[PDB]
Protein backbone atom coordinates (compact mmCIF):
# COMPACT_ATOMS: atom_id res chain seq x y z
CA UNK A 1 0.00 0.00 0.00
CA UNK A 2 1.30 3.32 -1.05
CA UNK A 3 -0.86 5.31 2.10
CA UNK A 4 -1.77 8.01 -0.42
CA UNK A 5 -5.31 9.09 0.46
CA UNK A 6 -6.43 10.87 -2.40
CA UNK A 7 -10.19 12.68 -3.22
CA UNK A 8 -12.27 14.57 -5.61
CA UNK A 9 -12.52 18.38 -4.67
CA UNK A 10 -15.56 20.37 -5.19
CA UNK A 11 -13.32 23.47 -5.38
CA UNK A 12 -10.48 24.76 -7.57
CA UNK A 13 -7.01 24.23 -6.09
CA UNK A 14 -6.60 27.52 -4.90
CA UNK A 15 -10.02 27.44 -2.94
CA UNK A 16 -9.45 24.01 -1.91
CA UNK A 17 -5.83 25.49 0.02
CA UNK A 18 -7.59 28.40 1.16
CA UNK A 19 -9.95 25.77 2.89
CA UNK A 20 -7.26 23.82 4.15
CA UNK A 21 -5.77 26.48 5.68
CA UNK A 22 -9.32 27.75 7.19
CA UNK A 23 -9.98 24.47 8.58
CA UNK A 24 -6.35 23.57 9.99
CA UNK A 25 -6.45 27.02 11.86
CA UNK A 26 -9.79 26.55 13.44
CA UNK A 27 -8.78 23.38 15.16
CA UNK A 28 -5.66 25.22 16.45
CA UNK A 29 -3.27 23.73 14.05
CA UNK A 30 -0.43 26.35 12.80
CA UNK A 31 0.08 26.94 8.76
CA UNK A 32 3.95 26.70 8.43
CA UNK A 33 4.38 27.42 4.17
CA UNK A 34 2.61 27.06 0.96
CA UNK A 35 4.77 25.92 -2.20
CA UNK A 36 3.21 26.31 -5.43
CA UNK A 37 4.70 23.25 -7.80
CA UNK A 38 2.52 24.89 -10.87
CA UNK A 39 4.41 28.48 -10.22
CA UNK A 40 7.66 26.83 -9.84
CA UNK A 41 7.26 25.41 -13.22
CA UNK A 42 6.30 28.02 -15.24
CA UNK A 43 9.21 29.51 -14.13
CA UNK A 44 11.08 26.59 -15.10
CA UNK A 45 9.67 27.26 -18.54
CA UNK A 46 7.39 23.51 -18.24
CA UNK A 47 4.01 22.98 -18.01
CA UNK A 48 2.11 21.99 -15.40
CA UNK A 49 -1.37 22.63 -14.13
CA UNK A 50 -2.69 24.09 -11.00
CA UNK A 51 -0.45 22.17 -7.93
CA UNK A 52 -0.42 23.66 -4.89
CA UNK A 53 1.66 21.98 -1.62
CA UNK A 54 0.39 22.92 1.96
CA UNK A 55 1.70 22.33 4.91
CA UNK A 56 0.50 22.58 8.33
CA UNK A 57 0.06 20.71 11.99
CA UNK A 58 0.01 20.84 15.67
CA UNK A 59 3.19 20.90 17.30
CA UNK A 60 1.88 19.75 20.28
CA UNK A 61 0.61 16.47 18.83
CA UNK A 62 3.65 16.27 16.49
CA UNK A 63 5.77 16.56 19.18
CA UNK A 64 4.41 13.50 20.98
CA UNK A 65 4.50 11.76 17.52
CA UNK A 66 8.90 12.50 17.61
CA UNK A 67 9.78 11.70 21.02
CA UNK A 68 8.68 8.28 19.96
CA UNK A 69 10.99 7.92 16.70
CA UNK A 70 12.58 11.14 15.76
CA UNK A 71 12.48 10.24 11.81
CA UNK A 72 9.03 10.81 11.18
CA UNK A 73 10.02 15.10 11.78
CA UNK A 74 11.09 14.45 7.85
CA UNK A 75 7.40 13.78 6.76
CA UNK A 76 5.75 15.95 9.76
CA UNK A 77 4.53 18.77 9.83
CA UNK A 78 1.52 17.28 7.92
CA UNK A 79 1.16 17.55 4.26
CA UNK A 80 -1.62 17.98 1.63
CA UNK A 81 -1.27 18.36 -2.07
CA UNK A 82 -4.03 20.34 -4.19
CA UNK A 83 -3.74 19.97 -7.84
CA UNK A 84 -5.83 19.78 -11.32
CA UNK A 85 -5.87 17.01 -13.74
CA UNK A 86 -5.52 17.83 -17.37
CA UNK A 87 -9.46 17.08 -17.63
CA UNK A 88 -10.64 19.87 -15.24
CA UNK A 89 -10.87 18.27 -12.16
CA UNK A 90 -9.64 18.79 -8.97
CA UNK A 91 -8.13 16.40 -6.45
CA UNK A 92 -6.71 16.37 -2.75
CA UNK A 93 -4.20 14.12 -1.92
CA UNK A 94 -2.86 13.22 2.01
CA UNK A 95 -0.90 10.48 3.64
CA UNK A 96 -2.85 8.52 5.55
CA UNK A 97 -1.26 8.50 9.18
CA UNK A 98 -1.77 5.23 10.27
CA UNK A 99 0.58 4.55 7.03
CA UNK A 100 3.00 7.00 8.52
CA UNK A 101 2.73 5.62 12.37
CA UNK A 102 4.30 2.07 9.94
CA UNK A 103 6.56 4.13 7.67
CA UNK A 104 8.91 4.97 10.94
CA UNK A 105 7.77 2.24 13.21
CA UNK A 106 5.79 3.81 16.10
CA UNK A 107 5.21 2.55 19.64
CA UNK A 108 2.32 2.91 22.11
CA UNK A 109 3.65 5.79 23.54
CA UNK A 110 2.16 7.66 19.99
CA UNK A 111 -1.04 5.99 19.98
CA UNK A 112 -2.93 9.32 21.33
CA UNK A 113 -1.40 11.46 18.99
CA UNK A 114 -1.94 9.00 15.90
CA UNK A 115 -5.44 8.74 16.45
CA UNK A 116 -5.42 12.88 16.74
CA UNK A 117 -3.09 12.85 13.57
CA UNK A 118 -5.88 10.61 12.18
CA UNK A 119 -9.17 13.16 13.17
CA UNK A 120 -7.31 16.24 12.48
CA UNK A 121 -6.26 14.87 8.70
CA UNK A 122 -9.67 13.48 7.85
CA UNK A 123 -11.62 16.98 9.34
CA UNK A 124 -9.69 18.95 6.83
CA UNK A 125 -9.40 16.72 4.12
CA UNK A 126 -13.07 16.30 3.99
CA UNK A 127 -14.15 20.07 4.72
CA UNK A 128 -11.82 21.43 1.97
CA UNK A 129 -12.90 19.00 -0.56
CA UNK A 130 -16.40 19.13 0.61
CA UNK A 131 -19.06 21.84 0.32
CA UNK B 1 21.01 3.38 8.13
CA UNK B 2 17.99 1.99 5.41
CA UNK B 3 14.92 1.32 6.09
CA UNK B 4 11.40 2.16 4.21
CA UNK B 5 13.30 4.60 2.03
CA UNK B 6 14.63 6.31 5.27
CA UNK B 7 18.36 6.56 4.66
CA UNK B 8 20.12 8.27 7.74
CA UNK B 9 23.72 9.19 8.58
CA UNK B 10 26.03 10.57 11.22
CA UNK B 11 26.98 14.24 11.12
CA UNK B 12 29.85 15.41 12.34
CA UNK B 13 28.34 18.59 12.91
CA UNK B 14 25.64 20.16 15.39
CA UNK B 15 22.25 20.14 14.09
CA UNK B 16 22.05 23.90 12.99
CA UNK B 17 25.36 23.74 11.11
CA UNK B 18 24.13 20.59 9.10
CA UNK B 19 21.32 22.38 8.12
CA UNK B 20 23.44 25.42 7.15
CA UNK B 21 25.75 22.75 5.23
CA UNK B 22 22.60 21.30 3.19
CA UNK B 23 21.46 24.97 2.34
CA UNK B 24 24.47 26.00 1.01
CA UNK B 25 25.72 23.11 -0.62
CA UNK B 26 22.23 22.91 -2.32
CA UNK B 27 21.87 26.44 -3.35
CA UNK B 28 25.79 26.15 -4.85
CA UNK B 29 24.05 23.49 -7.32
CA UNK B 30 21.48 26.17 -8.14
CA UNK B 31 18.75 24.66 -6.22
CA UNK B 32 16.21 26.76 -4.61
CA UNK B 33 15.55 26.06 -0.19
CA UNK B 34 11.70 26.76 0.26
CA UNK B 35 11.86 26.69 4.10
CA UNK B 36 12.88 25.58 7.27
CA UNK B 37 10.98 24.08 10.31
CA UNK B 38 12.40 24.25 13.66
CA UNK B 39 10.76 21.04 15.43
CA UNK B 40 12.46 21.48 18.48
CA UNK B 41 11.17 25.30 19.05
CA UNK B 42 7.46 23.94 17.93
CA UNK B 43 8.02 21.74 21.02
CA UNK B 44 9.00 24.47 23.54
CA UNK B 45 6.12 26.36 22.71
CA UNK B 46 3.78 23.62 23.07
CA UNK B 47 5.94 23.37 26.52
CA UNK B 48 7.55 19.84 25.27
CA UNK B 49 11.08 18.49 26.10
CA UNK B 50 12.99 17.79 23.13
CA UNK B 51 16.62 17.87 21.89
CA UNK B 52 17.60 20.01 18.55
CA UNK B 53 15.56 18.83 15.28
CA UNK B 54 14.69 20.41 12.24
CA UNK B 55 13.80 20.12 8.87
CA UNK B 56 15.17 21.97 5.53
CA UNK B 57 13.16 21.68 2.37
CA UNK B 58 15.02 22.53 -0.91
CA UNK B 59 15.11 21.29 -4.24
CA UNK B 60 15.32 21.80 -8.28
CA UNK B 61 12.20 23.02 -9.48
CA UNK B 62 12.98 22.01 -13.42
CA UNK B 63 13.69 18.56 -11.80
CA UNK B 64 10.88 17.98 -10.00
CA UNK B 65 8.14 19.59 -12.73
CA UNK B 66 9.45 16.28 -14.48
CA UNK B 67 8.67 13.85 -11.75
CA UNK B 68 5.06 15.65 -11.11
CA UNK B 69 4.12 15.75 -15.28
CA UNK B 70 4.75 12.01 -14.71
CA UNK B 71 2.58 11.47 -11.67
CA UNK B 72 0.92 14.31 -10.02
CA UNK B 73 1.13 12.80 -6.62
CA UNK B 74 4.93 12.81 -6.25
CA UNK B 75 4.19 16.39 -5.30
CA UNK B 76 3.00 15.55 -1.93
CA UNK B 77 6.51 14.52 -1.32
CA UNK B 78 7.97 17.21 -3.09
CA UNK B 79 10.47 19.60 -2.39
CA UNK B 80 13.31 17.51 -1.16
CA UNK B 81 12.93 17.39 2.73
CA UNK B 82 16.15 16.79 5.06
CA UNK B 83 16.03 16.05 9.06
CA UNK B 84 18.82 16.90 11.15
CA UNK B 85 18.47 15.81 14.60
CA UNK B 86 20.64 15.43 17.87
CA UNK B 87 19.90 12.08 19.99
CA UNK B 88 20.34 11.90 23.96
CA UNK B 89 23.61 11.22 23.83
CA UNK B 90 24.61 14.00 21.55
CA UNK B 91 24.99 12.22 18.59
CA UNK B 92 23.15 14.26 15.07
CA UNK B 93 21.85 12.84 12.58
CA UNK B 94 20.72 13.57 8.83
CA UNK B 95 17.64 11.10 7.64
CA UNK B 96 16.41 11.94 4.02
CA UNK B 97 14.28 9.65 1.47
CA UNK B 98 15.66 7.74 -0.69
CA UNK B 99 14.34 8.91 -3.97
CA UNK B 100 14.05 5.66 -5.82
CA UNK B 101 11.86 5.04 -2.84
CA UNK B 102 9.64 7.62 -3.50
CA UNK B 103 9.91 7.01 -7.21
CA UNK B 104 8.01 3.79 -6.35
CA UNK B 105 5.60 4.82 -3.78
CA UNK B 106 4.05 7.29 -6.73
CA UNK B 107 5.02 4.52 -9.14
CA UNK B 108 6.90 6.23 -11.26
CA UNK B 109 7.45 5.14 -15.02
CA UNK B 110 10.59 5.39 -17.09
CA UNK B 111 10.12 8.65 -18.57
CA UNK B 112 11.42 9.68 -14.76
CA UNK B 113 14.18 8.05 -14.89
CA UNK B 114 16.67 10.58 -15.63
CA UNK B 115 14.99 12.85 -13.35
CA UNK B 116 14.60 10.67 -10.47
CA UNK B 117 18.84 9.46 -10.76
CA UNK B 118 19.22 13.49 -10.72
CA UNK B 119 17.54 13.66 -7.47
CA UNK B 120 19.40 10.46 -6.35
CA UNK B 121 22.63 12.64 -7.29
CA UNK B 122 21.33 15.71 -5.76
CA UNK B 123 20.49 14.75 -2.06
CA UNK B 124 23.66 12.38 -1.80
CA UNK B 125 26.00 15.24 -2.90
CA UNK B 126 24.17 17.57 -0.38
CA UNK B 127 23.89 14.97 2.91
CA UNK B 128 27.76 13.69 1.96
CA UNK B 129 28.80 17.33 2.51
CA UNK B 130 26.52 18.47 5.07
CA UNK B 131 26.92 15.42 7.17
CA UNK B 132 31.15 15.73 6.37
CA UNK B 133 33.76 17.60 7.00
CA UNK C 1 3.02 61.97 6.10
CA UNK C 2 3.68 58.30 6.64
CA UNK C 3 2.70 56.69 2.91
CA UNK C 4 0.65 54.70 4.86
CA UNK C 5 -2.49 53.67 2.61
CA UNK C 6 -5.88 51.94 4.43
CA UNK C 7 -9.33 51.00 2.89
CA UNK C 8 -12.34 49.29 4.07
CA UNK C 9 -12.59 45.92 2.91
CA UNK C 10 -15.67 44.38 2.59
CA UNK C 11 -14.58 40.96 3.65
CA UNK C 12 -12.98 39.53 6.41
CA UNK C 13 -9.36 39.47 6.83
CA UNK C 14 -8.71 36.14 5.98
CA UNK C 15 -10.65 36.35 3.00
CA UNK C 16 -8.92 39.85 2.62
CA UNK C 17 -5.82 37.84 2.23
CA UNK C 18 -6.64 35.39 0.30
CA UNK C 19 -8.32 37.82 -2.32
CA UNK C 20 -4.49 39.83 -2.23
CA UNK C 21 -3.19 35.92 -2.89
CA UNK C 22 -5.12 35.19 -6.29
CA UNK C 23 -5.08 38.76 -7.51
CA UNK C 24 -1.36 39.13 -7.89
CA UNK C 25 -1.06 35.48 -9.09
CA UNK C 26 -3.15 36.19 -12.07
CA UNK C 27 -1.17 39.28 -12.59
CA UNK C 28 1.85 37.50 -12.49
CA UNK C 29 3.52 38.01 -9.20
CA UNK C 30 4.72 35.65 -6.96
CA UNK C 31 3.23 35.31 -3.38
CA UNK C 32 6.72 34.89 -0.68
CA UNK C 33 4.90 34.38 2.49
CA UNK C 34 1.99 35.03 5.06
CA UNK C 35 2.40 36.26 8.28
CA UNK C 36 -0.42 35.50 11.13
CA UNK C 37 0.21 38.73 13.91
CA UNK C 38 -2.75 37.60 15.25
CA UNK C 39 -2.20 33.74 15.61
CA UNK C 40 1.34 34.84 16.86
CA UNK C 41 0.29 37.24 19.67
CA UNK C 42 -2.44 34.04 21.18
CA UNK C 43 1.07 32.03 21.39
CA UNK C 44 2.57 34.71 23.10
CA UNK C 45 -0.34 35.11 25.40
CA UNK C 46 -1.12 38.22 24.22
CA UNK C 47 -4.52 39.46 22.61
CA UNK C 48 -4.85 40.71 19.22
CA UNK C 49 -7.88 41.10 16.92
CA UNK C 50 -7.30 38.93 13.52
CA UNK C 51 -4.14 40.47 12.15
CA UNK C 52 -2.26 39.41 8.89
CA UNK C 53 0.36 40.13 6.48
CA UNK C 54 1.04 38.56 3.33
CA UNK C 55 3.94 39.41 0.80
CA UNK C 56 4.30 39.33 -3.22
CA UNK C 57 5.89 41.00 -5.65
CA UNK C 58 6.72 40.65 -9.44
CA UNK C 59 10.64 39.89 -9.45
CA UNK C 60 10.92 41.17 -12.67
CA UNK C 61 9.73 44.97 -11.46
CA UNK C 62 11.32 44.30 -7.99
CA UNK C 63 14.86 43.84 -9.56
CA UNK C 64 14.47 47.34 -11.73
CA UNK C 65 14.35 49.32 -8.51
CA UNK C 66 17.12 47.09 -7.07
CA UNK C 67 19.25 47.69 -9.95
CA UNK C 68 18.84 51.85 -8.76
CA UNK C 69 19.02 51.76 -5.05
CA UNK C 70 19.42 48.05 -3.54
CA UNK C 71 18.03 49.43 0.02
CA UNK C 72 14.84 48.94 -1.32
CA UNK C 73 15.17 45.42 -1.53
CA UNK C 74 14.82 45.96 2.43
CA UNK C 75 10.98 47.09 1.90
CA UNK C 76 10.56 44.77 -0.76
CA UNK C 77 8.69 42.46 -2.13
CA UNK C 78 5.21 44.05 -1.63
CA UNK C 79 3.47 43.62 1.48
CA UNK C 80 -0.52 43.96 2.81
CA UNK C 81 -1.65 44.22 5.87
CA UNK C 82 -5.10 42.78 6.52
CA UNK C 83 -6.06 43.73 10.32
CA UNK C 84 -9.76 44.02 12.20
CA UNK C 85 -10.68 46.37 14.44
CA UNK C 86 -12.39 46.38 17.89
CA UNK C 87 -15.47 47.57 16.20
CA UNK C 88 -15.56 44.53 13.74
CA UNK C 89 -14.12 46.45 10.94
CA UNK C 90 -12.00 44.98 8.37
CA UNK C 91 -9.30 47.22 6.79
CA UNK C 92 -6.29 46.63 4.53
CA UNK C 93 -3.05 48.56 4.91
CA UNK C 94 -0.12 48.67 2.57
CA UNK C 95 2.60 51.52 1.19
CA UNK C 96 2.78 54.21 -0.91
CA UNK C 97 4.85 52.86 -3.55
CA UNK C 98 5.52 57.01 -4.69
CA UNK C 99 6.37 57.13 -0.85
CA UNK C 100 8.80 53.90 -0.73
CA UNK C 101 10.48 55.53 -4.33
CA UNK C 102 11.67 58.66 -2.36
CA UNK C 103 12.50 57.08 1.00
CA UNK C 104 15.21 55.41 -0.97
CA UNK C 105 15.80 58.32 -3.57
CA UNK C 106 15.26 56.42 -6.47
CA UNK C 107 15.96 58.08 -9.87
CA UNK C 108 14.63 58.49 -13.32
CA UNK C 109 15.53 54.50 -14.17
CA UNK C 110 12.80 53.23 -12.50
CA UNK C 111 9.96 55.60 -13.06
CA UNK C 112 8.78 52.56 -15.17
CA UNK C 113 8.93 50.19 -12.62
CA UNK C 114 7.37 52.50 -10.01
CA UNK C 115 4.19 52.68 -12.27
CA UNK C 116 4.34 49.48 -12.44
CA UNK C 117 4.26 48.73 -8.92
CA UNK C 118 1.55 51.84 -8.01
CA UNK C 119 -0.59 49.86 -10.86
CA UNK C 120 0.22 46.49 -9.41
CA UNK C 121 -0.67 48.02 -5.40
CA UNK C 122 -3.60 49.68 -6.64
CA UNK C 123 -4.83 46.67 -8.61
CA UNK C 124 -4.58 43.90 -5.69
CA UNK C 125 -6.13 46.73 -3.29
CA UNK C 126 -8.81 47.31 -4.70
CA UNK C 127 -10.10 43.83 -5.82
CA UNK C 128 -9.14 42.51 -2.49
CA UNK C 129 -10.76 45.31 -0.50
CA UNK C 130 -13.64 45.63 -2.97
CA UNK C 131 -16.80 43.30 -3.55
CA UNK D 1 13.24 64.17 7.17
CA UNK D 2 15.24 61.29 7.63
CA UNK D 3 15.11 57.43 5.87
CA UNK D 4 15.72 55.56 8.92
CA UNK D 5 17.98 53.45 7.08
CA UNK D 6 20.88 51.72 8.80
CA UNK D 7 23.70 50.10 6.60
CA UNK D 8 26.73 48.90 8.22
CA UNK D 9 29.32 47.07 6.18
CA UNK D 10 29.42 43.23 6.84
CA UNK D 11 33.13 41.13 6.97
CA UNK D 12 30.89 37.94 5.80
CA UNK D 13 29.35 37.55 2.74
CA UNK D 14 25.65 37.87 1.52
CA UNK D 15 24.95 34.14 2.36
CA UNK D 16 26.84 33.75 5.96
CA UNK D 17 25.59 37.40 7.03
CA UNK D 18 22.03 36.16 6.52
CA UNK D 19 22.76 32.98 8.30
CA UNK D 20 24.40 34.81 11.06
CA UNK D 21 21.17 37.20 11.53
CA UNK D 22 19.29 33.89 11.34
CA UNK D 23 21.56 32.32 14.23
CA UNK D 24 21.73 35.08 16.61
CA UNK D 25 18.10 36.17 16.51
CA UNK D 26 17.19 32.56 17.25
CA UNK D 27 19.48 32.25 20.21
CA UNK D 28 17.82 34.94 21.71
CA UNK D 29 14.16 33.17 21.11
CA UNK D 30 13.16 34.91 18.29
CA UNK D 31 11.36 33.71 15.51
CA UNK D 32 12.73 33.31 11.52
CA UNK D 33 9.54 33.86 9.57
CA UNK D 34 11.00 33.81 6.04
CA UNK D 35 13.98 34.71 3.68
CA UNK D 36 14.12 36.14 0.07
CA UNK D 37 16.38 35.61 -2.16
CA UNK D 38 15.96 39.10 -4.17
CA UNK D 39 19.73 37.72 -6.49
CA UNK D 40 17.72 34.60 -7.66
CA UNK D 41 14.57 36.49 -8.33
CA UNK D 42 16.43 38.44 -10.78
CA UNK D 43 18.20 35.59 -12.90
CA UNK D 44 14.86 34.08 -12.53
CA UNK D 45 13.77 37.38 -14.57
CA UNK D 46 16.71 37.68 -16.78
CA UNK D 47 18.05 40.66 -15.21
CA UNK D 48 21.37 41.27 -13.48
CA UNK D 49 21.47 41.80 -9.81
CA UNK D 50 24.62 41.11 -7.22
CA UNK D 51 23.98 38.92 -4.08
CA UNK D 52 21.10 39.77 -2.19
CA UNK D 53 18.87 38.88 0.52
CA UNK D 54 16.24 39.59 2.69
CA UNK D 55 15.69 37.86 6.27
CA UNK D 56 12.07 38.96 7.87
CA UNK D 57 12.42 37.93 12.00
CA UNK D 58 11.37 39.19 15.53
CA UNK D 59 10.23 38.86 19.10
CA UNK D 60 6.03 37.93 18.37
CA UNK D 61 5.83 39.23 21.45
CA UNK D 62 7.58 42.51 21.58
CA UNK D 63 5.82 42.70 18.33
CA UNK D 64 2.17 42.18 19.76
CA UNK D 65 2.41 45.11 22.33
CA UNK D 66 3.49 47.53 19.27
CA UNK D 67 0.52 46.23 17.56
CA UNK D 68 -1.89 46.88 20.17
CA UNK D 69 -0.71 50.66 20.22
CA UNK D 70 -0.91 51.40 16.14
CA UNK D 71 -2.45 47.92 14.30
CA UNK D 72 -0.46 49.52 11.32
CA UNK D 73 2.70 48.89 12.12
CA UNK D 74 2.05 45.20 11.55
CA UNK D 75 2.82 46.09 7.72
CA UNK D 76 6.36 46.79 8.93
CA UNK D 77 7.04 43.95 11.20
CA UNK D 78 8.36 41.41 11.84
CA UNK D 79 11.87 42.85 11.61
CA UNK D 80 13.23 42.98 8.20
CA UNK D 81 17.47 42.94 7.13
CA UNK D 82 19.05 43.49 3.86
CA UNK D 83 22.16 41.61 2.68
CA UNK D 84 23.66 42.66 -0.23
CA UNK D 85 26.79 43.03 -2.28
CA UNK D 86 28.16 45.64 -4.16
CA UNK D 87 30.05 45.49 -7.64
CA UNK D 88 33.27 46.09 -5.84
CA UNK D 89 32.20 42.88 -3.61
CA UNK D 90 31.65 44.80 -0.36
CA UNK D 91 28.80 43.20 1.37
CA UNK D 92 26.45 45.63 3.51
CA UNK D 93 23.76 45.23 5.96
CA UNK D 94 20.49 47.09 6.44
CA UNK D 95 17.94 47.73 8.69
CA UNK D 96 15.04 49.76 9.57
CA UNK D 97 15.90 52.07 12.92
CA UNK D 98 13.01 51.01 14.87
CA UNK D 99 12.51 54.54 16.57
CA UNK D 100 11.80 55.77 12.80
CA UNK D 101 9.67 53.17 12.38
CA UNK D 102 7.91 53.89 15.52
CA UNK D 103 7.48 57.95 14.64
CA UNK D 104 6.20 56.81 11.05
CA UNK D 105 2.99 54.85 12.44
CA UNK D 106 2.69 57.13 15.24
CA UNK D 107 3.22 54.93 18.26
CA UNK D 108 2.36 56.43 21.95
CA UNK D 109 4.45 56.75 24.86
CA UNK D 110 3.15 53.16 26.19
CA UNK D 111 5.59 51.58 23.50
CA UNK D 112 8.16 52.82 24.79
CA UNK D 113 9.87 50.18 26.26
CA UNK D 114 8.82 47.68 23.45
CA UNK D 115 10.44 50.05 20.79
CA UNK D 116 13.98 50.10 23.13
CA UNK D 117 13.87 46.34 22.78
CA UNK D 118 12.99 46.25 19.35
CA UNK D 119 16.68 48.77 19.17
CA UNK D 120 18.23 45.88 21.44
CA UNK D 121 16.99 43.01 19.53
CA UNK D 122 17.91 45.02 15.87
CA UNK D 123 21.13 46.05 17.18
CA UNK D 124 22.49 43.15 18.57
CA UNK D 125 21.67 41.12 15.66
CA UNK D 126 23.38 43.51 13.57
CA UNK D 127 26.44 44.16 15.34
CA UNK D 128 26.88 39.95 15.32
CA UNK D 129 26.19 39.35 11.74
CA UNK D 130 28.70 41.87 10.47
CA UNK D 131 31.33 42.01 12.97
F1 LIG E 1 6.36 44.06 -7.65
F1 LIG F 1 10.45 42.21 17.48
Amino acid sequence: DSGLVTVESRHSVAETIERVAAKAKSMGMNVFTRVDHGAGAKEAGLGLPPTELIIFGNPQNGTVLMQDKRTIGLDLPIRALAWEDGSGKVWLTVNDPAWLAQRHSLGLSSDVAIKAMVTGTGTVTKYAAGD
